[PDB]
């Protein structure tokens, strides 16, 4: 599913991401835009042989099981393919676990490089929320 900006903000709000660990909603929308272009089916292979999956590009080295990442962990306890569904429940719950882990949203390279320190409110401007 390719989400619309406002449609994604509303699903993110419903699942309790707005101000989760102090990250306002526009942070999560902005991270989604640059990680997956709002596409729940996006996959990207990393140099280390791990793969990122879904709307928040959650990585198979720590967070989900894809059966092909030697010696990885599965801390969100899910097959990585669960992260590609048009329902984002699995991605959001897993993201709550990641963002609590110590580095906050710096865990998302595109967030650190493209969203951090910018006017992230712009990402939810005009949304009926
Ligand atoms: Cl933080
Ligand atoms: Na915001
Ligand atoms: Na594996």
């Amino acid at each position: 599913k390719v989400f619309g900006r406002c449609e994604l903000a509303a699903a993110m709000k419903r699942h309790g991401l707005d101000n989760y660990r102090g990250y306002s909603l526009g942070n999560w929308v902005c991270a989604a835009k640059f990680e997956s272009n709002f596409n729940t089916q996006a996959t990207n292979r990393n140099t280390d042989g791990s793969t990122d999956y879904g709307i928040l590009q959650i990585n198979s080295r720590w967070w989900c099981n894809d059966g092909r990442t030697p010696g990885s962990r599965n801390l969100c306890n899910i097959p990585c393919s669960a992260l590609l569904s048009s329902d984002i429940t699995a991605s959001v719950n897993c993201a709550k676990k990641i963002v609590s882990d110590g580095n906050g949203m710096n865990a998302w390279v595109a967030w650190r490089n493209r969203c951090k320190g910018t006017d992230v409110q712009a990402w939810i401007r005009g949304c009926r929320l």
